[PDB]
């Protein structure tokens, strides 16, 4: 596998729930980046160098993803709920001495991010989410048109081992299908071919695939229940927040993103990016520019 | 290798302008057509068909593209596997037997063909019975988190080719067996005759047959929904006397009250729950046969 982060170090951060792998580089105030599905930390490889000029950038594999350890799930899918993932990543940042940091997440990592901001707002200086709406909002808007578009939210959440058996017949096909279908061009041209190999090799492991299904099972149940408690109680994110989305991405097909996040965050600014779902790879220059200005602002 | 579960029944290859329709024919009296659904074939009626053949001429047909019936070539709109097209093709088949006015009972996908047939050509039916379904328009209109998780296969199988086709090939024996067991009351295959389970499994092993099933659900997500929509907006109802049966732990009542919903679609409908899961004629064959025999006679 290619090293897509030249100059960055490599670290294995031990937590009570398992080791967190991360690439480390830059200097300045600490900034944590989190990837999504079906990717790994290498999805940031074209914006992390630009961020590395001003911040100490930590690019971590989500718990259960990439090279991080895989905790054993349970009937509640507890280790792969976003609330448990947030606590483990907080533990990892304390191992590095970072108890107050900035955080940017994409796809599943952005879900860990806003849950982290709700459960423990004192840990974040600023927060940025990429091309998502809250899990609660995806499910409340689950009509016919949206069920067809994000079918995998319902399919991957089916009980074990039905989705795992189906994905095992040709796993290369499914990861390449999901990567291509969410870009604007509809193919794999926006991705560095060395980064695709990282995604393909990670998806080839059946234990990694089961972990991703546990992630989506938590997103259909416990993650939804946690978000439901927060909306019906009127709990908003008090951390200053940036919401970026692709003009052809997933979040915009559901609603108007800034209007929804205003209901969830007291201090939120937003902007679209001419791209599909994978902002830092389809539009690296504009995403990095939007992130640098926001985090270095006040 | 396949057991014959219809002793005393003939076997007919009925020609239509879109392909042959296979059917087991038995009994005597007025004609009655029985249509199966997903993921089964005609043999699902094998425990209730002999009792109906005591009073009717019973035609147990494979749906177009299903089981041993021919597979018409599909197109961009999945035209031949829309319920309107399937209904027209089956009207053709019955005309080949000289049946222009008959009784009809459908289950699952065949029940969707049935009520679409009653909406398009009501003069062709004397009575109509649907098993454990609501109209396709009602499933999509009620789509929420709970229903999207339960009938996930409506959105999954409706994805563009070849995504469901390739994933179904990853383990087809497991999938067809997981659908049969998870929709029963017992949660396993213990309610099915093992020889019937074979019929379903060897049919699901043909990749061309699995493609037809995805085309069925692709039509169910689009064209079938559009046709139900025109009837709903126009206030069109089913004028044929109708029987609606559903399972106490079936698909239809988990997200509605079935007889309440069907009254908005039909001007004369009676209903009854059955102590069963989804597969009424195999999980509770005596109760299903009793209600059908009474309703049709």
């Amino acid at each position: 596998l290619a090293d897509l982060f030249p100059g960055f170090g490599s670290e294995w951060i031990n937590t009570s729930s398992g080791r967190i792998f991360a690439r480390v580089g830059g200097d300045g105030p600490p900034l944590l980046l989190l990837h999504g599905f079906p990717q790994t930390h290498v999805m940031w490889h074209r914006v992390a160098p630009k961020l590395a000029e001003r911040f100490k950038v930590i690019v971590a594999d989500l718990p259960g993803y990439g090279w991080s350890d895989m905790p054993e799930s349970d009937e509640q899918h507890t280790p792969y709920t976003k609330r448990a993932m947030a606590k483990q990543l907080i533990e990892a940042m304390e191992q590095l001495g970072h108890v107050h940091f900035a955080l940017a997440g994409h796809d599943r990592g952005a879900r860990v991010s806003y849950r982290l901001a709700l459960d423990s707002p004192g840990r974040l200086s600023k927060l940025a989410v990429l091309d998502i709406l809250p899990t609660y909002e995806y499910w409340q808007r689950m009509n016919r048109a949206y069920a067809l578009k994000i079918y995998h939210w319902s399919f991957l959440a089916q009980p074990a081992p039905l989705p795992e058996n189906l994905l095992g017949g040709d796993p290369d096909f499914y990861v390449k299908a999901k990567l291509a279908s969410w870009t604007r061009a509809g193919d794999l041209s926006a991705f560095d071919p060395r980064a695709v190999e990282h995604y393909r090799i990670a998806f080839a492991d059946p234990m990694r695939r089961h972990v991703m299904c546990e992630d989506y099972r938590a997103g259909a149940y416990a993650d939804f229940e946690h978000d439901k408690i927060d909306v019906e109680a009127g709990n908003k994110i008090p951390v200053p927040m940036l919401a970026l989305w692709g003009a052809s991405g997933i979040a915009q097909s559901a609603a108007t993103p800034l209007d929804v996040w205003r209901k969830w965050a007291s201090d939120v600014q937003g902007a679209p990016i001419e791209s599909g779902h994978f902002l830092p790879e389809e539009a690296p220059d504009q995403t990095a520019e939007a992130l640098v200005r926001f985090f270095s602002a006040a």
